[PDB]
């Protein structure tokens, strides 16, 4: 297996998003999933509406701009047969009602795995995979504040997760670490991502909500 | 496949317990899940410690009394080869150090299994497994004051997962429901259970985080 | 959800006490939530000392016969790992130094949880915790004059409050209101109880400053 | 996390204002907050109406020019709809008629977030979220005659606060300070700002009625 995967390299991965102040995660990292399937699926980068999945996806289970799961976007996908465009359905941040068009879908799933909550197995479907969705505690100042390097804070929690990502890679320092997109801007962290200490015990919870969709 | 399900009524369930005012559901949720199956195994239900859970299982990611997970207290089974009985290690309703003593093991695990997140998924592992760990939105006021019938609240979020559980069984009226035991006494409910609604868009997350041990 | 509520008919409230001219009435509004929450969790009504509170919980910001916060009283249990009993530390109205002996410890708490201000969340919490502690504009000489019926003063101020209590339930007239403990002695209002109005625009800021303790 | 933080900087911060002989701390300290969430939302810094809320805030329980809270006047604003600009709707230092106009709003607020009572928790809050309303004891003589310097009287209570303001920040000297915006015009203080004792045991109550509005 490979000892470095960056996801991005191999055109999986939109840039960066903005959340702003709505609580819509599980969204951003439901369509940073996607993408990277669709991309595997048909060879084409296309970035998807998040508002789709704020608007629409109540009926799966999720609560638009607060909070939600990324495998409740995936389902609510296939129920609906589809998923707008970034472009042609754009981001609000506010809880508006579902305009989801089918002329303007270019996404699509048939279901989505929970990979088991190992470390071990969230590397495995990185490697072999794409991008995952996962889930962790991003509550801490430590991690608001994150700029460079491997983060690691003595606080984090495994249990109480409150933040969906999108981990798009590992790799490992001249000290291993899983490579996340997050989804507040490029200015945030390392041009919008952040390295997270990998196989220490997992570490703010990031192979606890792993999962992706098929497409 | 069975209309009717009820795991109590062939030796599998312990009476109802009740945690307290500590925050350990999860620890509940995954005794009552290792009961089951330890009885199916051996054909003898043995109550098992609580508090071994909540005093011994942080390394594998639980917080004591401020919550945990069903399937971090199965990995630290599996890791630590045993859980001791309840009578050997009674439930304090406190976070304390570890005691675990090897000598008072009942119980075993080899892994864990998550059910994927839907109700058919649910109901299929009720009927041909046991009794399945769930956790569900148990924060409204309806929900503390269930006495009888079939639950139902307007409110209940399948996203905002916040209380533990055990799943025993399904069946319908004369309309369709899980019966859930939880961990609030006796005299909460209906003997300590609930009937929730089953097959309505997946009320209050009941299918959400649904897993069983491998013993 | 009940119609009415009076935990003193449950075992959760001791006699009216008398904080004389002494202005604690902070201490005897925490000692009230105290007592419901160690009875809640232990099944044993033991009155706690406001002297103790008086004496000892300067360092968390109270400032003994001359006002504090329950909030701070909550905190310094918390801090000092207990509280001692009525019976072991008598009242005194008036202030002097801390004789705290953990010895005669009877209480202790884990936390606090401060209650939205909103006479909903007011009651959900009466009715499913217990006895709450609250504060409200009693600086009204219909106040200090009340006998029998539901108070209510058109000159009250939901904003300035000046009088910490204890809400012990609420009800309604065959036309809402509270019940809430004073601790102005017995012979005061309703046997040292008020009636207060109730889901009328928060009648005395009696929603504006409402908390408990965890135990 | 920084050492030091002035929101200043960053353009969260309308110029001090004035509130004259009415008592409406309250109004300021909640324009305050707004006027930087609404910036963090929007990028742009728009000065709104404190005579709006002393005008109209009235049935959330805010009393005009005799006092209020500001979670009354997110409350407000909530239930409103929108708040209105300050160039709209201007500051007339008395009580008046609600003069609404909602074609002038220029703001909302979805909820608002009670701080615990911590200094600890404060410091994350204006370090991570922007300014925060504050209630302190101002009630000093020592108070309406600072001039520089950080600001500890012996006689401050924590539990009797008297005057709302804005924490638009926190630092050290060459020893730690809040950096609190009062409403007092641009000659009090420093250009109309107190650096306050910070981590001295919740120094005149600075850390006990801290809120911020989510918009």
């Amino acid at each position: 297996a490979p000892r470095s995967v960056d996801w991005r390299e191999k055109g999986y991965v939109t840039p960066v998003k903005n959340q702003g102040q709505c609580g819509a995660s599980y969204a951003f990292s439901a369509t940073g999933a996607l993408e990277g399937q669709m991309f595997r699926k048909t060879g084409r980068l296309i970035s998807l509406s998040e508002q789709n999945l704020v608007d629409c996806s109540g009926p799966q289970g999720n609560e638009g701009c607060n909070g939600g799961l990324m495998d409740y976007a995936f389902q609510y996908v296939q129920d609906n047969g589809g998923l707008d465009s970034e472009e042609s359905y754009p981001y609000e941040a506010t809880e508006e009602s579902c305009k989801y068009n089918p002329k303007y879908s270019v996404a699509n799933d048939v279901g989505f795995v929970d990979i088991p909550k190992q470390e071990k197995a969230l590397m495995k479907a990185v490697a072999t995979v794409g991008p995952i969705s996962v889930a962790i505690d991003a509550g801490h100042e430590s991690f608001l504040f994150y700029k460079e390097g491997i983060y690691f804070s003595s606080d984090c929690s495994s249990s109480s997760l409150n933040h969906a990502m999108l981990v798009v890679g590992y790799g490992f320092i001249s000290q291993k670490y899983w490579l996340v997109k997050n989804s507040w801007g490029e200015e945030w962290g390392m041009g919008g991502y952040v390295k997270m200490a990998k196989d220490r015990r997992n570490h703010c919870g990031i192979a606890s909500a792993a999962s992706y969709p098929t497409v």
